[PDB]
RNA sequence: UAGCUAGUAGGUGGGGUAACGGCUCACCUAGGCGACGAUCCCUAGCUGGUCUGAGAGGAUGACCAGCCACACUGGAACUGA
RNA sequence: GCUUGAGUCUCGUAGAGGGGGGUAGAAUUCCAGGUGUAGCGGUGAAAUGCGUAGAGAUCUGGAGGAAUACCGGUGGCGAAGGCGGCCCCCUGGACGAAGACUGACGCUCAGGUGCGAAAGCGUGGGGAGCAAACAGGAUUAGAUACCCUGGUAGUCCACGCCGUAAACGAUGUCGACUUGGAGGUUGUGCCCUUGAGGCGUGGCUUCCGGAGCUAACGCGUUAAGUCGACCGCCUGGGGAGUACGGCCGCAAGGUUAAAACUCAAAUGAAUUGACGGGGGCCCGCACAAGCGGUGGAGCAUGUGGUUUAAUUCGAUGCAACGCG
RNA sequence: CGCUUACCACUUUGUGAUUCAUGACUGGGGUGAAGUCGUAACAAGGUAACCGUAGGGGAACCUGCGGUUGGAUCACCUCCU
RNA sequence: AGGACCGAACCGACUAAUGUCGAAAAAUUAGCGGAUGACUUGUGGCUGGGGGUGAAAGGCCAAUCAAACCGGGAGAUAGCU
RNA sequence: GCUCGCCGGAAGACCAAGGGUUCCUGUCCAACGUUAAUCGGGGCAGGGUGAGUCGACCCCUAAGGCGAGGCCGAAAGGCGUAGUCGAUGGGAAACAGGUUAAUAUUCCUGUACUUGGUGUUACUGCGAAGGGGGGACGGAGAAGGCUAUGUUGGCCGGGCGACGGUUGUCCCGGUUUAAGCGUGUAGGCUGGUUUUCCAGGCAAAUCCGGAAAAUCAAGGCUGAGGCGUGAUGACGAGGCACUACGGUGCUGAAGCAACAAAUGCCCUGCUUCCAGGAAAAGCCUCUAAGCAUCAGGUAACAUCAAAUCGUACCCCAAACCGACACAGGUGGUCAGGUAGAGAAUACCAAGGCGCUUGAGAGAACUCGGGUGAAGGAACUAGGCAAAAUGGUGCCGUAACUUCGGGAGAAGGCACGCUGAUAUGUAGGUGAGGUCCCUCGCGGAUGGAGCUGAAAUCAGUCGAAGAUACCAGCUGGCUGCAACUGUUUAUUAAAAACACAGCACUGUGCAAACACGAAAGUGGACGUAUACGGUGUGACGCCUGCCCGGUGCCGGAAGGUUAAU
RNA sequence: AAUUCCUUGUCGGGUAAGUUCCGACCUGCACGAAUGGCGUAAUGAUGGCCAGGCUGUCUCCACCCGAGACUCAGUGAAAU
RNA sequence: CUUUAAUGUUUGAUGUUCUAACGUUGACCCGUAAUCCGGGUUGCGGACAGUGUCUGGUGGGUAGUUUGACUGGGGCGGUC
RNA sequence: CGCGGGGUGGAGCAGCCUGGUAGCUCGUCGGGCUCAUAACCCGAAGGUCGUCGGUUCAAAUCCGGCCCCCGCAACCA
RNA sequence: AGGAGGUAAAAAUGUUCA
């Protein structure tokens, strides 16, 4: 649901908190469980390669199974976890061998559906299947790249592809940013939208709230010395410049996609 | 102008006034008034009557007289039937 | 106590009454593929725009959202707003038939409570078509309009909020009584259904009109007719349905509701005309059908204007200008 | 008698309510000599008007949505026995 | 529940005086701010000189910063003293 | 040695870090100490640090480092797999008392305990760098049960006292006791057990997970503390006894009860919210390749072993860091009495000190403070500074508002002590007696004792009852920024930065972007409800006109146009 | 106006007296709509103004208590 | 000469297809209990992408530097 | 510097590839349409076709060569 | 009689009294 609080203090007065009861609130499930070290963005070198991160809570990796690889195995959701990793909610599922796996959890998935993989699955949320077997027109996420890659697009809360045309062993996919780009048939696919959709909707509130979240302190270029930034200077808010980034690139329009080895899957760009 | 009152609604004992009485205290009860208008504000001395109007009413309350109220302003009290 | 008031029970009747859950078809837009070519699109004309990067046209397939063609009817249901492809499920009210039953339980109603077109707002989805604001193209004296190309909010959905409308048959609710004809819609009874039926008894409603009423227009058995019961509202026009305060509301505002001042009209109906890019019929060298000319040239002449000591005055759309 | 206890008016202090005048300036309104720009309603008012509402605009108004009539005109050309 | 309130430890450092060859190469004294959080702190690591880090002052990087320190070019150069 | 004064959530008592003999004794006084100095953290000599249980080493990992080959790079070198190091983290085991000039959970007495080796006896299947469990974990808040510790009483010992009283409801002192073992409690967690079967656990598996039946309802696990034992032991006030006069020797009563009660423990709990909360080994357990008259494993018992290094002293400071015997800084543990909300504060206990120049004087002037006639901001750049307000309970409280606030708004009343209500109430804790019981640390019942608010009335004392220390000045108008927060360490704390929020724009994953010659990493074990950049800066009403210049995006026909 | 030079603009309020302050007028040298405009409860060791209280801030200082200053004894600098 | 039509031919390009170069930060196996890496099957891309040499353009991201003198002080103007 | 391109009423600009025609609009005079104004509808001054030499029956055009604007790349006295 | 498909681009103001 959607909880507004109330202005009892300065900072909680904005504060809209998104609760979802049906989550699971006792331990996650540790055999799944693995230590996650935060970076801080800074690479191998040592140096800050991406600015405004680090810090925040610690949390600890859950192993998703994107894949999905477990074809002629039914399998049962016992609960739904909540995973920090993602911004949306992951599913302990527990399959009839008794493995026990953790798997994004769909939009219309309750604590004791049935699921599984294969290319025998009905059209039903949860199930994955090849796409070359998914009908035409259905609403998907989760979607491999190269057969048997994992899984890339479509991974956030109430994200989904649309399975817009085949032809042969291509499948042209309408995107979440609405760019068509085409990819081979037998990649992997989860029917139904990426549940938690309501993820979009929470605020923050506080400050604070995205120094927990992980999110470290942003300076504006126009508050620096020259030699810190290109727009820099000044005597009390002059800008006169181009808007850059803190390297002399162009922002605020100009397309920076150097590929051109991936130009031959894209049907039609972002619009 | 929609809630108002806290000796305020009542009873009991004492007291007190020419006399009944919260008139006034002590104690107990928690009600009393209120849309058929309380409280709040503004306004004005009441009437017998008068001017007017066919009646019904409207306006008004100077002159005479009856009743109430005041005595520069506010409080208390005496004398005396 | 009774029963003609009112209500309940049994069997049925018709239906866009309402709520929720699935689904179908045509159309429109977008997309993938094949086919194929200089226009397409649009208009009063035209252009922006779309297109030789190959659109539009056409065929096959897919995805979406909204509304439900014909049946559809001044036909039906509902208190009003309002509501229709199809089916399921839950549920409301009215109506008819034959009897019984309670035995005035009735009607209205300031306050109060609830619903309540569209527009709008908040939260989150959805977003084809359409479409404020806005960009562009025409047009125009200007066009921040009518027109055309696109297009955001909105239009739709779920939960709350708003509580306004020419929310209007501009007609409150209830009951009694009061000549009829022409149709629609929906029960029931009797008779030979002896043939697309005939005669009555009820609910709903449309049209034309008598008595009567009304200022008139017109209403007229569903009344503005004749009476009785309850409630609301009005007291010349503007100021003003605005100010101040309260109350409700997130906001936009809504509701309740003045004074000063100012004017002597404001307003309705109907009547005689006139006007109209209203209409019908008819008429004239009005047009159309042709001929001959004016305007350009010189000249004769009139007039305005200019000039002048004065260049007399009058006429000065058609109806002044070879006129006095 | 004095002293004293209780009641006690005038009066002082802090903070509310309501109401009467005044107040630089300012919104809107009414009245008033034949101003100015646009021409908005009145016929079908040349985009029908108008009611509600949202948005826009030097100004009347313009625009969408829904609703009402307190809006007009339905005569002439191609097919059919 | 709270980047919630008051207020020690703790962290910080707004005002004034003292001090200024000081007790101290920014402290003391009396008062001040935060004080369940974007808090504070111990121990151990990582980022480096045209580079690091920076809730961004051109502040900080061993009492040194508009480019640290140590040594080496180098006895730089100095029309100046 | 006797008074006196200060700290007492430190100026006390102990560890780590860091120092490095500063520790103890004798002796010495030149230098050192801001003075003298037979004194000393000074000079000289000698003595002193004793561990299977403490710590480190050790076994195992984190951040991170190195890194066989490897990949990459002019060389150096960088990155990094397997591995291997790396605590501030995890993992076995001891407490009391005595004792020295100086050391002690280390030595001595008493009483235990842990992990391995060897051997014997009785049984049995054991066995990897492999699998599973466990280890193993967040913030906040509330409640209950105890303990450390404290107070009172009883009891025991002593005294009855240099100025009035004091055999009494009197006064001072003491009333101390662990680890281990047994019990298994308050309380908390989970349904046990048996059989069959399986695409799961890189192979196997009886261990874990899963799916079906049966039987019965409890069993198992965890667990502070209490009570017994440890302990007719130690310690113990005070006597008894000789003194190098410092202390040693000897002996030795009571040693219980009641209440209050932690921030300690149970609690690595329970509830709730969310930002969703290390890893590995030790331990337990099942097996593979194999090994079985073996070997090993479980249990009992005997014996042996448990090494090496540190250990003195300082540790909120004259011994560390500040050049100093420096008014500065320095993590962690314990933390009593009275009043009080408290670790504030005030005065004290334990304990430690009087800060290493003093003696006179009492001037101006300076620093740190006390008080003030009348006035009350007239001072001044400005109410700077001082002054004043200051507590609990109750009453009462506006404009405005995001409806939470504003607010402790402002402004008022009562506060000490004594007695009564009541030989201390409400409340709290709670033995004995009694009853029952699946019988224990049980449950009800029962109520002595102990402890103890607050409220009301009456009386009384002073000028003043929150009397000290401690402890808001308030109200009105307004600019800026929303608010908490951050910053110029050492002249600027702000209106500057950040901020949640909003917008544009970039990025389809070998993503954009960044560090880096490169590989490779960060972004992210994330993937458009995501991530980067930039601007603005809650929230409310909004956000107009201009595309010429510049950058950017898109379309290339044409002109010009590099190398070739 | 944190912006207005001319200027202490002009008017009204506050004071006996107001170059500051508060409310307006527009003559905007040279505001202006995310280098955001305009409002805004709360918050602020913030800037400006006022009133009450309070006082040695001041009128105008006075006295007193301590540490120095002064004298004696020991030690014994520095800038120049 | 202008303008056009068919063929051959000369080049620049474009379109499509193919697999062997090359890529592979896909899956699977081994080296090996090891997500580096190498090799082997296979799939998808595919003469692209990427890299070297030359070269046009861009470029304050970065670097080295210039930025006159006289002057009744300097700056401005003016002058040489 | 050498390949391009472009010059014409008082300003804006087709005829230029096709040699035979100096035009299209708004401004200043009037005139028509109205009841009058406005709007609208039309005719009307005026350009050495940059100048100059010259192939042709005839020149803005195709041709030449030079002054003069604007477009990138060229320039080491 | 009973019912259908198709059909009009542009043209503003009126200086006031009587």
């Amino acid at each position: 649901a959607v909880v507004k609080c109330k202005p009892t203090s300065p900072g909680r007065r904005h504060v809209v908190k998104v609760v979802n009861p049906e989550l699971h609130k006792g331990k996650p499930f540790a055999p799944l469980l693995e230590k996650n070290s935060k970076s801080g963005g800074r690479n191998n070198n040592g140096r800050i390669t991406t600015r405004h991160i680090g810090g925040g809570h610690k949390q600890a990796y859950r192993i998703v199974d994107f894949k999905r690889n477990k074809d002629g195995i039914p399998a049962v959701v016992e609960r739904l976890e909540y995973d920090p990793n993602r911004s949306a909610n992951i599913a302990l599922v527990l399959y009839k061998d008794g493995e026990r796996r953790y798997i994004l959890a769909p939009k219309g998935l309750k604590a004791g559906d049935q699921i599984q993989s294969g290319v025998d699955a009905a059209i039903k949320p949860g199930n994955t299947l090849p796409m070359r077997n998914i009908p035409v027109g259905s609403t998907v996420h989760n979607v491999e790249m190269k057969p048997g890659k994992g899984g890339q697009l479509a991974r956030s809360a109430g994200t989904y592809v649309q399975i817009v045309a085949r032809d042969g062993a291509y499948v042209t996919l309408r995107l979440r940013s609405g760019e068509m780009r085409k990819v081979e048939a037998d990649c992997r696919a989860t029917l139904g939208e990426v549940g938690n959709a309501e993820h979009m909707l929470r605020v923050l509130g506080k400050a604070g709230a995205a120094r927990w979240r992980g999110v470290r302190p942003t300076v504006r270029g126009t508050a620096m010395n020259p030699v810190d930034h290109p727009h820099g200077g000044g005597e009390g808010r002059n800008f006169g410049k181009h808007p850059v980034t803190p390297w002399g690139v162009q922002t605020k329009g100009k397309k920076t996609r150097s590929n051109k080895r991936t130009d031959k899957f894209i049907v039609r760009r972002r619009s």
